[PDB]
Formats: structure tokens, sequence, C-alpha cells
């Protein structure tokens, strides 16, 4: 039932968490003023 360890079986949250830091250059040249 719990599933695949998705991050503390947070629903795998992670997935968001990584292409926001993984492949962000979107988001992390914006977080660079």
């Amino acid at each position: 039932q719990p599933l695949p360890d998705c991050c503390r079986q947070k629903t795998c949250s992670c997935r968001l968490y990584e292409l926001l830091h993984g492949a962000g250059n979107h988001a992390a040249g914006i977080l660079t003023l």
C-alpha cells in the first residue's frame, strides 16, 4: 500500500521540486535577480 518510497510517501512531491532545481533553468535565471 505504501507504494514506492516517493519522498516519505508524500505523493512524489519531489517530482515538481526536481524539474524546479534540476531542469529549472528558467526558474534559476529568475531567482538570480
